DNA sequence: CGAACCTGGTCTTGACTCCATTGCCGGATTTGTATTAGACTGGCAGGGTTGCCCCGAAGCGGGCG
């Protein structure tokens, strides 16, 4: 997700089967902290996905 | 055959002129330092976006003692 003058993001599947945020290019980082992050809750996820 | 002549360099005397060269000397400018008393109390900030290669370092899984 490039953004003009803000901050990339990237959601990418690594040699596992885990998806990882990585966010303004820190570490993996895996996608279900960052929708706890948004204070999405596990029961969200779950329903969502 | 001998005597003067005028004039080249070669040099000397002494007076005249003119300008460097310090030395003050007084003033102008300029370089550095100090001092401001109400209260103020943690920064903005984009280059990063390669490809490949070698290698050093962390970190964890693996067997292990």
């Amino acid at each position: 997700v490039i953004p003009s003058r803000g901050a990339w993001l990237e959601f990418d599947v690594d040699k596992r089967d885990t998806v990882g945020v990585r966010i303004d290019r820190k570490r993996r980082q895996p996608v279900t902290v960052l929708l706890k992050a948004l204070g999405w809750t596990s029961e969200q996820i779950v329903e969502r996905f």
